[PDB]
């Protein structure tokens, strides 16, 4: 216990710190496509909320989840990420009628199915850009239905959240089943489409199941520290169950997802490690101990 | 070689990624004193160069070098860091006469010796703030001469660099002996003054020697990637020796400093690990592979 603790730690610290410095350099390289993206569509990203610190947090999350990736290879994942936020802020706020939310949802689903976006809709044109980036960068064929279905799940979950917001509240379990609106699996599938190979497509079903698991862990981790922020009038998991239940839930789900990823990295080592780093970085950054 | 490579990596990845996410959260907490500091003395920090991305890079370096520290405990080290940059930019540019550099140097040395700063000099008042922060936060007595001497070494090195800039150029070895102007040991000593205890003061001589070693490694790592930037008219180590010599030099010096820190962490584990993480993060971030 005492002499059993290692007695030299500098060597290792340098190594780890050097990897961390390289990853922050990678994240800094990742920010220029974020600025360009925002540039082209300032209609979607207001500066008041979206400062360079927001883009930097997003870029560091992206780089640390998949540190083996080029900044170019992380361009899809970043922009998709951006888009999710953009999408949320035109349903979380800019929408007012039960009508606009549905029309935004139908428009983005139509764009995700290859149709052109209308001239006025910046969200649709950013998604068209992401779709074309996938089309020319996809590492395997027949990626379209998978990505289309991820878009569909996300939009469906988002309007179910809208409905609950404006309605006389779901149970904790229904709320957790609606995590697709968090957008993590949309981003993960968009990333795997450009960074994966045919064997990645081979294993896509199991990978998406594990991604939904990670996404539930992410929703709980997020709300656990978003309580006062939404306290916004938005939904949050502490209103369904108190902090002891959500905390123990996050703990158990983390252990279970790690067992599943431990089994899965035999079939898919890169993608399972990517999911583990996603869950890891996000829970750690959210907690902030 | 093949079956000898480990066959499970997700568990560990989560753990590491979670530590990295926590450290980025810590760095984000560290940025508010940076903004306040800049606030009080915009006379010293122009926005064109100093954007939130600069403060974020500095904050992440600070947090990753000493991740065991509170954001409060990293306030000294951050501001000192800021000050160094500030100091450099009023000798690197705002000075014109052989006279102003010397007067700035004398003024900051006087402030570091307890004297009040003049009403017009923002650099001197920021250093007075840092000095008072040390005075009320010092973890041991008789810190003043050590910090005063670090200030003296830094300012002396800075005007020797000014002289060389405006003169008909040193050899590589003299340039490397002048690394105190990089400011790493000033920052390290300022940090150890508020985070250390009496045993830290006990071991201060060896710790400062190791800090100067790390600082030389940092100067080489910095110039290796600052070549085109200074190409500014400033001095850089690739003009004295070509890239093969500087690279092999960085390699050998890194190995030697790690052997020394491996010996030293027996006497001082936290401070040696701090130096190892400093060298680590900085070389990795500079290289940017």
């Amino acid at each position: 216990s005492n002499a059993m603790v290692p007695t030299h730690h500098a060597g290792n610290g340098f190594a780890v710190a050097s990897e961390q410095g390289r990853i922050c350099a990678l994240a800094a390289r990742g920010q220029r496509d974020l600025r360009q993206c925002v540039r082209a569509y300032p209609s979607l990203f207001p500066n008041p909320p979206v400062d360079d610190t927001m883009l930097s947090a997003l870029a560091l999350s992206t780089a640390f989840i998949a540190p083996w990736c080029s900044a170019e290879q992380l361009r899809v994942a970043n922009r998709a990420s951006l888009w999710v936020t953009a999408e949320d802020w035109q349903v979380d706020r800019v929408a007012t009628s039960d009508d606009a939310v549905r029309s935004i949802v139908s428009a983005c689903q139509a764009v995700a199915d290859g149709a052109a976006p209308d001239v006025d809709c910046a969200l649709g044109q950013l998604l068209a850009e992401i779709r074309d980036e996938l089309a020319t960068g996809a590492g395997f064929t027949e990626w379209q239905p998978v990505w289309r279905e991820e878009v569909r799940r996300m939009l469906t979950a988002d309007i179910r959240e809208w409905e609950w917001r404006h309605s006389a509240p779901p149970s904790f379990a229904e709320y957790l089943d609606n995590a697709d609106n968090y957008g993590a699996s949309f981003v993960n599938v968009s990333h795997w489409i450009v960074t994966g190979d045919a064997q990645t497509r081979s294993h896509l079903p199991e990978l998406i199941a594990a991604s939904r698991e990670v996404q539930r862990i992410l929703r709980l981790s997020n709300d656990l520290a978003s309580y006062e922020r939404d306290i916004s009038g938005d939904l949050n998991a502490l209103l369904l169950v108190d902090r002891e239940e959500v905390s123990r839930q996050l703990r158990d789900r983390i252990r279970a997802c790690q067992d599943h990823l431990h089994a899965l990295e035999v079939t898919c080592p890169r993608e399972a490690l990517y999911l583990a780093r996603e869950a890891g970085f996000t829970t750690g950054f959210y907690h902030g101990a």
